[PDB]
């Protein structure tokens, strides 16, 4: 299972919108975690996982810069 | 950049409460991320990142079974 990072999401994003964004890509549905700063507010960042390293890589290639709402999401490959 | 998982926290928890739990360890700023299940609901679980693997390892060894709220938390990884 390889985890990628998602950044620049709008602050109103929902788990469903994240799952929809990766529609067609086999993201594991209960793997999403959303980051929040020290003041308890969402940072626009998330970690999401895929069943294989090859699927994480393909999502990162094909979906980097696609939108979620009005923002182009930034994806960073597995580490 | 080494993360551990935290489980069994109360479902309503603030980042503030989590950072207190880790007071003294070097939690990477902004790396606390609350895990949501398939239904998109809170779960009392989170990923937390530390600057070094040795830091993560100590956190897990020194803080396992300590509480957040009235629940004893389970730490694992990295």
């Amino acid at each position: 299972p390889t985890v990628i990072k998602v950044q620049n999401m709008p602050f109103t994003v929902s788990i469903d919108e994240i799952l929809d964004f990766f529609y067609g890509y086999q993201v594991i549905p209960g793997s999403v975690c959303l980051k929040y700063n020290e003041k308890g507010m969402p940072t626009g960042e998330a970690m999401v996982a895929f069943e294989s390293r090859d699927e994480a890589t393909a999502a990162v290639i094909d979906l980097n810069d696609r939108p979620i709402g009005s923002r182009k999401v930034k994806l960073s490959g597995p580490s």
